[PDB]
């Protein structure tokens, strides 16, 4: 079979999801669910999370068939690859391999934000930079519909999730990025897209787990 | 020749310094260096971070003529690329990505305990679940030569940095895994690797930033 297992959030696995939609992927998924306050329980995971077969044990975690992966960027570049959805030129693939660890840095910022316990006071340094951050993806996604250009390859999977969940944070946040908002749009007008966010398998909320001070539900 | 920027220390610079050296390369570091306690001045880097053509300005960098690239794992990526030292087959390829990303988490665990206040007091945490991450690479490896088998590539660059520097923290880590062992010796006897290690080039120390708790010197 193919699994994809993660916590019941979006979290990291957002991408790895819509990346399955659109490629039409046959995948179910194993759904853990973090305990409530104050224990957090982690049991539905940890209880088989060496029982798996996996060579380092994760969250995410895709199977298909004997193939055991682990890290996110690993699973998409997997799913990516068995699908022609990657760079092809030498300048696609170091525009891919930019955006995708930058987009993770990205990510960890917001993430770490999230978390941490002072985060109404921390929030307000993380805005008054946000449009900066902003603008250096704008910059460089251009005049072109996808970031390495005219085909659309998994790291827009990757932006689509990493601008989209700052949109859910803070919802003006694109709109001085005419070329962004367009391509949020662009993304969710996908025939695969779509169908997937009017289904039940869409899982927008929570963006983070039950610990954090933003998301958690 | 090509520009490597980054601080004058070991960090993130490590394994690409390496495969600069590996490959033969032609390149000229430029040298970045913080301010002391409590302030940790940045100047010598901010006041040109802005003014180098980069995308996404950060370091490392690296400049190659017309390619001017930041993410460490992107410059080494592009470097393994020009000298054919990456995966080639399906399963090369699913490994070089899950060592990729397991390395540097396994990277930034070691960075954010040294660079924690409460350094002395979190030791104990990181030094007692050390021997479970490394017996994982080490069960990855198994036999084989190299990462990916018997070729050597570029995630055995990023997997003698991660690891060697394990070993400059904690002397003893690997010598129940004979593997590892053997991976570090192979790795440091290499001619090209061999001959940088023992030229006045190398650069071990610092490990971190001035920043750290420990390896700031
Ligand atoms: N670099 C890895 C990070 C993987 C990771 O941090 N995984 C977290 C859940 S997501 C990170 C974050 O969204 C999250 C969600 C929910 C709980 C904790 C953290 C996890 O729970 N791992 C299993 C384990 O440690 O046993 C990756 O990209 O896959
Ligand atoms: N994901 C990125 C991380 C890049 C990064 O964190 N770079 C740090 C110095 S190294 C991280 C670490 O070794 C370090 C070194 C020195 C000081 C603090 C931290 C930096 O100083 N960037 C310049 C900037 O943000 O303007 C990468 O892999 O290149």
């Amino acid at each position: 079979p193919m699994t994809l297992g993660y916590w019941n959030i979006r979290g990291l696995a957002h991408s790895i999801r819509l990346l399955l939609e659109y490629t039409d992927s046959s995948y179910e998924e194993k759904k853990y669910t973090m305990g409530d306050a104050p224990d957090y329980d982690r049991s539905q995971w940890l209880n088989e999370k060496f029982k798996l077969g996996l060579d380092f044990p994760n969250l995410p975690y895709l199977i298909d068939g004997t193939h055991k992966i682990t890290q996110s960027n690993a699973i998409l570049r997997y799913i990516a690859r068995k699908h022609n959805l990657c760079g092809e030129s030498e300048k696609e693939q170091i525009r891919e391999d930019i955006l995708e660890n930058q987009f993770m840095d990205s990510r960890m910022q917001l993430a770490k934000l999230c978390y941490d316990p002072d985060f109404e006071k921390l929030k307000p340094e993380y805005l008054q930079a946000l449009p900066e951050m902003l603008k250096l993806y704008s910059q460089f996604l251009g005049k072109q519909p996808w970031f390495l250009g005219d085909k659309i390859t998994f790291v827009d999977f990757i932006a689509y999730d990493v601008l989209e969940r700052n949109q859910v944070f803070e919802p003006s946040c694109l709109d001085a990025f005419p070329n962004l908002k367009d391509f949020i749009s662009r993304f969710e007008g996908l025939e695969k897209i779509s169908a997937y966010m009017k289904s039940s398998r869409f899982l927008p909320r929570p963006v983070f787990s039950k610990m954090a001070v933003w998301g958690n539900k």
